[PDB]
Protein backbone atom coordinates (compact mmCIF):
# COMPACT_ATOMS: atom_id res chain seq x y z
CA UNK A 1 0.00 0.00 0.00
CA UNK A 2 1.57 3.35 -0.90
CA UNK A 3 2.27 5.57 1.58
CA UNK A 4 -0.08 8.75 0.16
CA UNK A 5 -3.03 5.99 -0.84
CA UNK A 6 -2.88 4.57 3.36
CA UNK A 7 -2.19 8.35 4.61
CA UNK A 8 -5.46 10.07 2.56
CA UNK A 9 -7.70 6.97 3.29
CA UNK A 10 -7.02 6.85 6.94
CA UNK A 11 -7.25 10.88 7.72
CA UNK A 12 -10.05 11.09 5.30
CA UNK A 13 -12.23 7.58 6.86
CA UNK A 14 -11.41 7.59 10.74
CA UNK A 15 -13.48 10.70 11.66
CA UNK A 16 -16.81 9.08 9.37
CA UNK A 17 -16.75 6.62 12.00
CA UNK A 18 -15.98 8.58 14.73
CA UNK A 19 -18.62 11.35 13.90
CA UNK A 20 -21.02 8.47 12.39
CA UNK A 21 -20.69 5.67 15.11
CA UNK A 22 -20.60 3.45 11.84
CA UNK A 23 -19.93 -0.22 13.51
CA UNK A 24 -18.27 -1.69 10.66
CA UNK A 25 -16.39 -0.53 7.06
CA UNK A 26 -14.84 -2.26 4.47
CA UNK A 27 -13.34 0.30 2.03
CA UNK A 28 -11.71 -0.66 -0.97
CA UNK A 29 -9.63 1.73 -3.98
CA UNK A 30 -8.93 1.31 -7.08
CA UNK A 31 -5.34 3.37 -8.17
CA UNK A 32 -4.18 2.47 -11.62
CA UNK A 33 -5.71 -0.79 -12.23
CA UNK A 34 -4.84 -1.89 -8.55
CA UNK A 35 -7.17 -2.37 -6.08
CA UNK A 36 -6.40 -1.98 -2.22
CA UNK A 37 -8.18 -3.13 0.66
CA UNK A 38 -9.15 -1.40 4.28
CA UNK A 39 -11.14 -2.29 7.13
CA UNK A 40 -12.12 -1.20 10.47
CA UNK A 41 -14.72 -2.15 13.53
CA UNK A 42 -17.01 -5.52 14.05
CA UNK A 43 -18.91 -7.19 11.52
CA UNK A 44 -21.38 -8.61 14.43
CA UNK A 45 -20.66 -7.12 17.82
CA UNK A 46 -22.03 -9.28 19.55
CA UNK A 47 -20.46 -12.33 18.59
CA UNK A 48 -17.35 -9.76 18.08
CA UNK A 49 -16.76 -10.95 14.96
CA UNK A 50 -14.83 -8.45 12.88
CA UNK A 51 -15.45 -6.78 9.40
CA UNK A 52 -12.52 -8.64 7.05
CA UNK A 53 -12.38 -8.62 3.24
CA UNK A 54 -14.47 -11.79 3.10
CA UNK A 55 -17.43 -9.85 4.73
CA UNK A 56 -20.48 -9.71 3.46
CA UNK A 57 -22.41 -6.06 3.16
CA UNK A 58 -25.88 -5.80 1.87
CA UNK A 59 -25.86 -3.70 -1.16
CA UNK A 60 -28.99 -2.60 -1.54
CA UNK A 61 -29.60 0.08 -4.09
CA UNK A 62 -26.34 -0.52 -5.93
CA UNK A 63 -27.62 -3.79 -6.97
CA UNK A 64 -29.59 -1.63 -9.48
CA UNK A 65 -26.76 -1.55 -11.43
CA UNK A 66 -25.88 -4.92 -11.49
CA UNK A 67 -29.86 -5.24 -12.54
CA UNK A 68 -29.35 -2.50 -15.88
CA UNK A 69 -26.15 -4.25 -16.78
CA UNK A 70 -28.02 -7.57 -17.37
CA UNK A 71 -30.58 -5.88 -19.41
CA UNK A 72 -28.37 -4.07 -21.36
CA UNK A 73 -26.10 -7.67 -21.64
CA UNK A 74 -29.70 -9.05 -22.66
CA UNK A 75 -29.79 -6.11 -25.11
CA UNK A 76 -26.49 -7.27 -26.59
CA UNK A 77 -28.46 -10.93 -27.20
CA UNK A 78 -30.97 -9.28 -28.94
CA UNK A 79 -33.65 -11.40 -26.75
CA UNK A 80 -35.45 -7.70 -25.60
CA UNK A 81 -35.59 -4.28 -27.02
CA UNK A 82 -35.24 -1.02 -25.13
CA UNK A 83 -38.08 0.86 -26.80
CA UNK A 84 -40.54 -1.67 -27.17
CA UNK A 85 -44.05 -1.48 -24.77
CA UNK A 86 -43.76 -2.78 -21.70
CA UNK A 87 -46.74 -4.88 -22.50
CA UNK A 88 -45.09 -7.03 -25.36
CA UNK A 89 -43.23 -8.93 -22.23
CA UNK A 90 -46.46 -8.26 -20.16
CA UNK A 91 -49.79 -8.82 -22.30
CA UNK A 92 -51.63 -9.91 -19.30
CA UNK A 93 -51.33 -5.78 -18.35
CA UNK A 94 -54.58 -4.98 -20.01
CA UNK A 95 -54.21 -1.21 -18.76
CA UNK A 96 -54.77 1.74 -21.18
CA UNK A 97 -52.18 4.20 -19.24
CA UNK A 98 -49.29 1.69 -19.76
CA UNK A 99 -49.65 2.50 -23.63
CA UNK A 100 -46.51 5.24 -24.63
CA UNK A 101 -44.05 3.49 -22.02
CA UNK A 102 -40.95 1.33 -23.35
CA UNK A 103 -38.53 -0.17 -20.99
CA UNK A 104 -36.54 3.03 -20.89
CA UNK A 105 -38.94 4.85 -18.94
CA UNK A 106 -38.96 1.23 -16.53
CA UNK A 107 -35.22 1.67 -16.38
CA UNK A 108 -34.50 5.14 -15.92
CA UNK A 109 -37.39 6.00 -13.82
CA UNK A 110 -39.46 7.88 -16.13
CA UNK A 111 -42.40 6.27 -16.25
CA UNK A 112 -44.54 9.00 -15.07
CA UNK A 113 -44.00 8.92 -11.59
CA UNK A 114 -44.60 5.15 -10.53
CA UNK A 115 -44.26 4.63 -6.73
CA UNK A 116 -41.07 4.62 -4.98
CA UNK A 117 -41.68 1.16 -2.96
CA UNK A 118 -43.25 -1.74 -4.16
CA UNK A 119 -46.36 -2.00 -1.57
CA UNK A 120 -45.44 -3.99 1.41
CA UNK A 121 -49.31 -6.08 0.93
CA UNK A 122 -48.31 -7.17 -2.20
CA UNK A 123 -46.82 -10.81 -2.37
CA UNK A 124 -47.82 -12.86 -5.41
CA UNK A 125 -47.41 -12.64 -8.62
CA UNK A 126 -51.67 -11.54 -8.65
CA UNK A 127 -51.14 -9.04 -6.38
CA UNK A 128 -48.20 -7.90 -8.48
CA UNK A 129 -50.47 -7.93 -11.56
CA UNK A 130 -53.02 -5.62 -9.79
CA UNK A 131 -50.46 -3.04 -8.50
CA UNK A 132 -49.64 -2.24 -11.52
CA UNK A 133 -52.65 -2.47 -13.43
CA UNK A 134 -54.45 -0.13 -10.97
CA UNK A 135 -51.18 2.37 -10.39
CA UNK A 136 -52.11 5.66 -12.59
CA UNK A 137 -49.42 7.56 -13.33
CA UNK A 138 -48.90 11.20 -12.15
CA UNK A 139 -47.33 12.79 -16.00
CA UNK A 140 -46.86 12.39 -19.00
CA UNK A 141 -43.96 9.27 -19.51
CA UNK A 142 -40.62 10.73 -21.18
CA UNK A 143 -40.94 14.03 -19.27
CA UNK A 144 -40.66 13.99 -15.11
CA UNK A 145 -37.76 11.47 -13.28
CA UNK A 146 -38.42 9.73 -9.94
CA UNK A 147 -36.20 7.78 -8.81
CA UNK A 148 -38.51 4.39 -7.54
CA UNK A 149 -37.84 0.58 -6.73
CA UNK A 150 -40.46 -0.56 -8.58
CA UNK A 151 -39.76 0.66 -11.94
CA UNK A 152 -36.71 -0.55 -11.77
CA UNK A 153 -37.82 -3.80 -10.07
CA UNK A 154 -40.35 -4.49 -13.17
CA UNK A 155 -37.14 -3.66 -15.77
CA UNK A 156 -35.12 -6.29 -14.48
CA UNK A 157 -38.11 -8.62 -14.18
CA UNK A 158 -39.07 -8.65 -17.49
CA UNK A 159 -35.66 -7.90 -18.97
CA UNK A 160 -34.62 -12.04 -18.46
CA UNK A 161 -38.44 -13.27 -19.51
CA UNK A 162 -37.76 -14.30 -23.48
CA UNK A 163 -34.67 -16.13 -22.03
CA UNK A 164 -36.61 -18.36 -19.49
CA UNK A 165 -34.59 -17.91 -16.73
CA UNK A 166 -35.24 -16.83 -13.68
CA UNK A 167 -33.93 -13.36 -12.22
CA UNK A 168 -30.68 -15.28 -9.95
CA UNK A 169 -30.22 -17.64 -12.65
CA UNK A 170 -29.55 -15.43 -15.26
CA UNK A 171 -27.97 -12.94 -12.98
CA UNK A 172 -25.49 -15.50 -12.03
CA UNK A 173 -24.80 -17.13 -15.06
CA UNK A 174 -24.45 -13.90 -17.17
CA UNK A 175 -23.27 -11.60 -14.99
CA UNK A 176 -21.88 -12.97 -11.52
CA UNK A 177 -19.52 -16.47 -13.04
CA UNK A 178 -18.26 -14.70 -15.78
CA UNK A 179 -16.64 -11.87 -13.92
CA UNK A 180 -15.45 -14.09 -11.18
CA UNK A 181 -17.52 -12.87 -8.53
CA UNK A 182 -17.69 -15.87 -6.69
CA UNK A 183 -18.65 -14.14 -3.45
CA UNK A 184 -21.89 -12.27 -4.18
CA UNK A 185 -25.10 -13.66 -3.72
CA UNK A 186 -28.95 -12.87 -4.23
CA UNK A 187 -29.53 -15.46 -1.36
CA UNK A 188 -27.23 -16.22 0.78
CA UNK A 189 -26.83 -19.52 1.35
CA UNK A 190 -25.44 -21.41 5.08
CA UNK A 191 -22.04 -21.96 4.18
CA UNK A 192 -21.53 -18.25 3.72
CA UNK A 193 -23.91 -17.23 6.66
CA UNK A 194 -20.65 -16.83 8.78
CA UNK A 195 -19.32 -13.95 5.79
CA UNK A 196 -23.22 -12.27 6.47
CA UNK A 197 -22.93 -9.36 9.25
CA UNK A 198 -26.21 -8.13 10.68
CA UNK A 199 -27.03 -4.71 9.80
CA UNK A 200 -27.17 -1.96 13.21
CA UNK A 201 -30.43 0.24 13.06
CA UNK A 202 -31.00 2.50 16.05
CA UNK A 203 -28.54 -0.28 17.95
CA UNK A 204 -30.80 -3.35 16.99
CA UNK A 205 -29.80 -5.97 14.77
CA UNK A 206 -31.54 -6.05 11.59
CA UNK A 207 -30.90 -7.97 7.90
CA UNK A 208 -32.85 -7.32 4.97
CA UNK A 209 -36.68 -8.26 4.66
CA UNK A 210 -38.43 -10.61 1.89
CA UNK A 211 -39.91 -8.48 -0.24
CA UNK A 212 -42.01 -8.49 -3.68
CA UNK A 213 -39.50 -7.42 -6.14
CA UNK A 214 -36.42 -7.76 -4.04
CA UNK A 215 -33.62 -9.24 -5.98
CA UNK A 216 -34.21 -6.94 -8.52
CA UNK A 217 -33.71 -3.69 -6.86
CA UNK A 218 -32.22 -4.16 -3.38
CA UNK A 219 -31.43 -8.11 -3.08
CA UNK A 220 -27.74 -7.90 -3.76
CA UNK A 221 -25.46 -8.77 -0.91
CA UNK A 222 -21.42 -8.60 -1.84
CA UNK A 223 -18.02 -8.96 -0.19
CA UNK A 224 -15.45 -5.55 -0.63
CA UNK A 225 -13.44 -7.82 -2.97
CA UNK A 226 -16.57 -8.16 -5.20
CA UNK A 227 -17.42 -4.68 -5.80
CA UNK A 228 -13.35 -4.16 -6.26
CA UNK A 229 -13.57 -6.29 -9.28
CA UNK A 230 -16.72 -5.06 -10.40
CA UNK A 231 -15.22 -1.43 -10.31
CA UNK A 232 -12.29 -2.27 -11.99
CA UNK A 233 -14.85 -4.13 -14.97
CA UNK A 234 -16.83 -0.98 -14.86
CA UNK A 235 -13.33 1.15 -15.26
CA UNK A 236 -12.62 -0.56 -19.00
CA UNK A 237 -15.03 -2.66 -20.36
CA UNK A 238 -12.77 -3.46 -22.78
CA UNK A 239 -11.14 -6.68 -21.17
CA UNK A 240 -14.30 -8.40 -20.45
CA UNK A 241 -13.66 -11.29 -23.24
CA UNK A 242 -17.60 -12.02 -23.41
CA UNK A 243 -18.93 -9.31 -26.16
CA UNK A 244 -22.46 -9.23 -24.59
CA UNK A 245 -21.34 -8.65 -21.04
CA UNK A 246 -19.00 -5.72 -22.66
CA UNK A 247 -21.84 -4.32 -24.08
CA UNK A 248 -24.32 -4.39 -21.35
CA UNK A 249 -21.85 -2.07 -18.90
CA UNK A 250 -21.01 0.04 -21.98
CA UNK A 251 -24.44 0.81 -22.51
CA UNK A 252 -25.18 0.82 -18.82
CA UNK A 253 -22.99 4.10 -18.63
CA UNK A 254 -25.14 5.47 -21.46
CA UNK A 255 -26.33 9.09 -20.57
CA UNK A 256 -30.17 8.52 -21.68
CA UNK A 257 -31.58 11.37 -19.61
CA UNK A 258 -30.38 14.64 -18.16
CA UNK A 259 -31.67 17.18 -15.39
CA UNK A 260 -29.34 19.22 -13.76
CA UNK A 261 -25.89 18.52 -14.14
CA UNK A 262 -26.28 15.00 -13.92
CA UNK A 263 -27.07 12.01 -16.50
CA UNK A 264 -29.19 9.00 -16.05
CA UNK A 265 -28.44 5.77 -16.76
CA UNK A 266 -29.37 2.00 -16.52
CA UNK A 267 -28.39 2.04 -12.80
CA UNK A 268 -25.58 3.98 -12.82
CA UNK A 269 -25.64 8.42 -12.63
CA UNK A 270 -22.77 10.11 -14.32
CA UNK A 271 -21.69 13.36 -13.91
CA UNK A 272 -19.41 15.59 -16.67
CA UNK A 273 -15.54 15.11 -14.95
CA UNK A 274 -14.22 16.97 -13.35
CA UNK A 275 -17.30 18.28 -10.91
CA UNK A 276 -18.13 20.95 -8.54
CA UNK A 277 -17.88 19.19 -5.19
CA UNK A 278 -20.82 20.99 -3.24
CA UNK A 279 -23.40 20.98 -6.19
CA UNK A 280 -23.12 16.63 -6.58
CA UNK A 281 -23.03 16.26 -2.35
CA UNK A 282 -26.38 18.91 -2.45
CA UNK A 283 -27.54 16.39 -5.38
CA UNK A 284 -26.79 13.32 -3.07
CA UNK A 285 -29.21 14.41 -0.02
CA UNK A 286 -32.62 12.42 -0.35
CA UNK A 287 -37.87 14.11 -5.00
CA UNK A 288 -39.44 15.25 -8.76
CA UNK A 289 -37.29 16.54 -11.26
CA UNK A 290 -37.94 16.98 -14.79
CA UNK A 291 -35.81 15.80 -17.57
CA UNK A 292 -34.54 16.95 -20.94
CA UNK A 293 -34.06 14.02 -23.30
CA UNK A 294 -30.99 13.31 -25.27
CA UNK A 295 -31.56 12.19 -28.15
CA UNK A 296 -29.51 10.31 -28.83
CA UNK A 297 -28.63 8.23 -25.74
CA UNK A 298 -24.58 9.31 -25.63
CA UNK A 299 -22.47 6.42 -25.16
CA UNK A 300 -19.85 6.02 -22.27
CA UNK A 301 -17.75 9.02 -22.06
CA UNK A 302 -14.62 7.89 -20.05
CA UNK A 303 -13.94 11.40 -18.80
CA UNK A 304 -17.09 10.70 -16.05
CA UNK A 305 -17.68 10.73 -12.93
CA UNK A 306 -20.11 7.54 -12.45
CA UNK A 307 -21.28 6.93 -8.73
CA UNK A 308 -24.25 5.22 -7.18
CA UNK A 309 -25.88 4.50 -3.95
CA UNK A 310 -27.60 2.05 -2.01
CA UNK A 311 -28.79 2.02 1.30
CA UNK A 312 -30.61 -0.12 3.20
CA UNK A 313 -32.51 -0.38 6.95
CA UNK A 314 -29.29 -1.19 8.19
CA UNK A 315 -26.21 -0.78 6.10
CA UNK A 316 -25.13 2.04 3.81
CA UNK A 317 -22.56 1.98 0.54
CA UNK A 318 -21.17 4.42 -2.29
CA UNK A 319 -19.53 3.53 -5.36
CA UNK A 320 -17.99 5.79 -7.54
CA UNK A 321 -15.08 5.81 -9.87
CA UNK A 322 -13.23 7.70 -13.43
CA UNK A 323 -12.38 5.87 -16.52
CA UNK A 324 -10.36 8.41 -17.42
CA UNK A 325 -7.67 8.57 -14.49
CA UNK A 326 -8.33 4.47 -13.89
CA UNK A 327 -9.69 5.61 -10.26
CA UNK A 328 -12.62 4.65 -8.14
CA UNK A 329 -13.54 3.76 -4.77
CA UNK A 330 -16.09 1.65 -2.46
CA UNK A 331 -17.80 2.37 0.81
CA UNK A 332 -19.82 -0.01 2.21
CA UNK A 333 -20.77 -0.30 5.94
CA UNK A 334 -23.01 -1.78 8.58
CA UNK A 335 -25.07 1.56 9.26
CA UNK A 336 -26.94 3.72 6.57
CA UNK A 337 -25.46 6.93 7.32
CA UNK A 338 -26.27 10.10 5.24
CA UNK A 339 -24.99 9.92 1.88
CA UNK A 340 -23.24 13.42 1.43
CA UNK A 341 -20.68 12.34 4.04
CA UNK A 342 -20.50 9.19 2.37
CA UNK A 343 -20.19 10.98 -1.19
CA UNK A 344 -17.70 14.06 0.28
CA UNK A 345 -15.08 11.29 1.39
CA UNK A 346 -15.21 10.00 -1.82
CA UNK A 347 -14.31 13.21 -3.40
CA UNK A 348 -11.45 14.29 -1.25
CA UNK A 349 -9.88 10.65 -1.42
CA UNK A 350 -9.96 10.83 -5.04
CA UNK A 351 -9.24 14.33 -5.80
CA UNK A 352 -6.02 13.33 -4.06
CA UNK A 353 -5.11 10.41 -5.52
CA UNK A 354 -5.81 12.14 -9.08
C1 LIG B 1 -31.14 8.21 -2.50
C2 LIG B 1 -30.99 6.70 -2.53
O1 LIG B 1 -30.17 6.09 -3.37
N1 LIG B 1 -30.22 4.74 -3.22
C3 LIG B 1 -31.10 4.51 -2.22
O2 LIG B 1 -31.44 3.23 -1.77
C4 LIG B 1 -31.62 5.73 -1.74
S1 LIG B 1 -32.89 5.90 -0.40
O3 LIG B 1 -32.61 6.93 0.61
O4 LIG B 1 -34.16 6.42 -0.95
N2 LIG B 1 -33.26 4.39 0.33
C5 LIG B 1 -34.66 4.05 0.60
C6 LIG B 1 -35.56 5.02 1.04
C7 LIG B 1 -36.89 4.72 1.29
C8 LIG B 1 -37.33 3.42 1.12
C9 LIG B 1 -36.44 2.45 0.70
C10 LIG B 1 -36.93 1.02 0.51
N3 LIG B 1 -38.02 0.65 -0.40
N4 LIG B 1 -38.24 -0.75 -0.35
S2 LIG B 1 -37.25 -1.42 0.67
C11 LIG B 1 -36.43 -0.13 1.18
CL1 LIG B 1 -35.11 -0.16 2.40
C12 LIG B 1 -35.11 2.75 0.43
Amino acid sequence: APQQINDIVHRTITPLIEQQKIPGMAVAVIYQGKPYYFTWGYADIAKKQPVTQQTLFELGSVSKTFTGVLGGDAIARGEIKLSDPTTKYWPELTAKQWNGITLLHLATYTAGGLPLQVPDEVKSSSDLLRFYQNWQPAWAPGTQRLYANSSIGLFGALAVKPSGLSFEQAMQTRVFQPLKLNHTWINVPPAEEKNYAWGYREGKAVHVSPGALDAEAYGVKSTIEDMARWVQSNLKPLDINEKTLQQGIQLAQSRYWQTGDMYQGLGWEMLDWPVNPDSIINGSDNAARPVKAITPPTPAVRASWVHKTGATGGFGSYVAFIPEKELGIVMLANKNYPNPARVDAAWQILNALQ
